[PDB]
């Protein structure tokens, strides 16, 4: 097993640790499988991955098609940080009859924000 991180393990481990939805038993299993054994950054962290966008919050009952659509987008914007996503989403369950604005400022946010 590597004894360092390259520079794509290491990216690995900064989204894993970033990742908003798993639990913590989740993301210290993790983060540990990843130090003791490198090699296997992208396997864990397309398991990671798949986890934290399983584990994303549940719309609430109440909201119509277009507020739960606007929801879950929100959810899975990936350019966004975590501070950026839960304060839009936090604006949604204020009032969810917001959910158009909310998502296409988070959507433009997402869009301005992303990698080459």
């Amino acid at each position: 097993a590597d004894n360092k991180f390259n520079k794509e393990q290491q990216n690995a481990w900064y989204e894993i640790l970033h990742l908003p939805n798993l639990n913590e038993e989740q993301r210290n299993g993790f983060i540990q499988s990843l130090k003791d054994d490198p090699s296997q950054s992208a396997n864990l962290l397309a398991e990671a991955k798949k986890l934290n966008d399983a584990q994303a919050p549940k719309a609430d009952n109440k909201f119509n098609k277009e507020q739960q659509n606007a929801w879950y987008e929100i959810l899975h914007l990936p350019n966004l940080n975590e501070e950026q996503r839960n304060g839009f989403i936090q604006s949604l369950k204020d009032d969810p009859s917001q959910s158009a604005n909310l998502l296409a400022e988070a959507k433009k946010l997402n869009d301005a924000q992303a990698p080459k």
